[PDB]
């Protein structure tokens, strides 16, 4: 078992122990459970849905990333698929706040990267900052979506996001998790072309400029992500970021990072290149190389 | 009169226009509004309050720079001291969307930077986005922030933001627009002393990262800003895009730019170094320098 779950795991209930002993066993178990694997946590023990979700919280909230709150996030989104996806928060320390990822948007991308087409409920060890509910309203589930607090009756998105703002209001018509493909060539070596093909799902209605991050571990393992842009802009994830994302859930860290690659237009009126630059070195990964999309 | 203004102007009621067009005759009018100025236009109009701010949102606007989305938001914040400061968003082509300024942050920023207390309401011709609901929420005025938007009723934030996320959460004790100083000792040319003096102010207890950063016109003009950690993080306020914000809000334009400083110490958790220079060259200005703090 991965260390870092070592003293959560400690505080679940035994009926509950018992039935995780066996996934959590592998080091590099992927912080996400199928369909089938909810069914079986749910007759070991007495739970539901909800109370399961909020019970493995602090799972989730393990694999959390700051250096800087020490302040502890975890979230699980609930694919429509049954699949449910870790999520926490993680903070960069030689970057800026602007780089900072929420527990939120983590569990919704791992979900979104990870093929998901829809979310039908998100539960979170704390109630959501503004920046996610916005996030959130960006997804094609709407203000439908339904969040689960502890201690807390559970509610749609739309409940706290009053009179929302969101893609509607840009006469956006495809949602976040909706389906994509900008058919960019793929070329290159592996790398680049992870990272093409990232950029090829990307979400950017708003101002157009695909991009995608692939990151090579060290065992040459891929980690890759998209674009995604949000009405409100500033909440939007950079690709970057999904990539981290999946390789600290995944069960990796930062010097596991062998080389990373962007991919981009040059003629976008966003550029990517500087804060991705800037942050992997930040992180110690001096190897990066920038593929121009065409 | 500021051409921006041209056609927003063109467009107010007569009575209303007459008792501005001798305000905004300057091409310089600084995008604000004492108490004087205030009552004067309450004198002429028949306009309470808060129709008189609704009714000049379309100046505010007019304040816009929206390459992007050709979306134009205006806000006025007004202070506790009865002046009224205006606000609209920014987007810079050629940089990333954690770049972005919303009309919201714009005017609280302007306010605080210019000397305002405390804030006691903030109008805006749109509703606001969670990245700004969230902002606000970072204010000494809390979540009793009254809210106006055209076809509603007030709300306080509270209302805007149900089971908000904020400072306490992180028992944070010192709120934005609080009285700070940092006490670093102002050094070198104007330009140095300013950004440092700048970063004096900074709201920065979650990271502790001071910063500042002065702009100098070609006018010899000198716009500085301050830096403002938000507790969700991200929505925080990097100390370049205050300075932008007076820039322009002053009625300047980048091009106008000469130089520009940062000021940030050099061992610091978070740094502004990168995000700033990189913008700022997105922008043309390549004279930037950085000084330590200390
Ligand atoms: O992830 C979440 N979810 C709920 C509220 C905050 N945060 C995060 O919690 C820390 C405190 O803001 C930062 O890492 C930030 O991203
Ligand atoms: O400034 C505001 N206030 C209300 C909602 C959105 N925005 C802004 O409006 C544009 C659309 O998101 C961006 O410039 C963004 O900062
Ligand atoms: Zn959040
Ligand atoms: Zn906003």
């Amino acid at each position: 078992m991965h260390p870092r779950f070592q003293t959560a795991f400690a505080q679940l209930a035994d009926n509950l122990q018992s039935a995780l002993e066996p996934i959590l066993a592998d080091k590099y178990f992927p912080a996400l459970l199928t369909g089938e694997q909810v069914s079986s946590l749910k007759s070991a023990t007495g739970l539901d849905e909800d109370a399961l979700a909020f019970a493995l919280l602090p799972l989730a909230a393990a694999c959390a990333r700051t250096p800087l709150s020490n302040f502890n996030v975890g979230a699980i989104a609930r694919g429509v698929s049954g699949t449910w996806y870790f999520g926490a928060n993680m903070e960069f320390i030689g970057a800026t706040m602007q780089q900072t990822v929420h527990a939120e948007q983590s569990a919704i991308s791992h979900a979104w990267l990870s093929g998901e087409k829809a979310l039908a409920a998100i539960t979170v060890n704390y109630t959501p900052c503004g920046h996610c509910r916005q996030f959130m309203n960006e997804l094609n589930s709407g203000l439908d979506l339904r969040i689960h607090l502890p201690g807390r009756e559970a509610h749609a998105l739309r409940d706290y996001l009053p009179d929302a703002f969101g893609p509607k209001d840009l006469e956006i018509k495809t949602l976040l998790m909706d389906e994509q493909d900008h058919g960019y060539a793929l070329t290159g070596d592996a790398l680049s072309q992870a990272a093409i093909a990232a950029a090829n799902r990307s979400h950017m209605p708003y101002s157009k400029s695909p991009s995608g991050v692939a990151l090579e571990c060290k065992d040459g393992r891929i980690f890759s992500g998209s674009y995604a842009e949000n009405a409100a802009f500033n909440p939007t994830l950079p690709p970057l970021q999904g990539a981290l994302i999946l390789l600290n859930l995944k069960g990796y860290d930062y010097p596991d990072i062998q080389r990373a690659v962007l991919a981009e237009k040059a003629d976008a009126p966003l550029i990517q290149w500087d804060a991705t630059s800037a942050t992997l070195k930040a992180l110690g990964c001096h190897s990066i190389d920038r593929v121009l999309l065409a």
